């Protein structure tokens, strides 16, 4: 999977409104709930660099990927994206580098100013 070439196309779900992370459902979802913060959620997510250079699953270790819901355990953009979703909603999440990892980037994973793509699938979830 890779976002579209020449204009982004999801939803901006931003507080601020800055079009930083932008949803496309590639699912719906069957539950009627979603995550509250602090809740612990469990995902499976597919994740790579805008321009496909690095890739990473959890599906390269069949291990659910665990998280505290808003704590900041993760880049911001999986604390504003899965606080949307549905269980068994599969969302792709477009993520610009302020929700991500900025200009100081990550390397030698992440460069400076890169832009994200993660496709998340949100299994569960309970109140901590
Ligand atoms: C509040 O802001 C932040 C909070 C946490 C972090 C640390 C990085 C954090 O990773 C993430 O948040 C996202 C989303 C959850 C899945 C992992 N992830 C990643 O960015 C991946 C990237 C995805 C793009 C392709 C290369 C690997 C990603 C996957 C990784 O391993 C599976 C990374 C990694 O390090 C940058 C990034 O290795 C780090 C460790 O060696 C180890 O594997 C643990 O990995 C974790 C565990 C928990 C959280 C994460 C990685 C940075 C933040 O801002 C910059």
């Amino acid at each position: 999977g890779a976002p579209a070439t020449v204009t982004e196309q999801g939803e901006d779900i931003t507080s601020k409104k800055d079009r930083g992370v932008l949803k496309i459902v590639k699912r719906v979802g069957n539950g009627e709930e979603t995550p509250m913060i602090g809740d612990k959620v469990y995902v499976h997510y597919k994740g790579k660099l805008s321009n496909g250079k690095k890739f990473d699953s959890s599906h390269d270790r069949n291990e659910p990927f665990v998280f505290s819901l808003g704590k900041g355990q993760v880049i911001k953009a999986w604390d504003i994206g899965v606080a949307t979703m549905k269980k068994g909603e599969i969302a792709h999440l477009l993520i610009k580098p302020e929700y991500a990892y900025g200009s100081a980037g990550s390397l030698p994973k992440i460069p400076s100013n890169a832009t994200l793509f993660f496709e998340i699938e949100l299994l569960d979830f309970k109140g901590e």
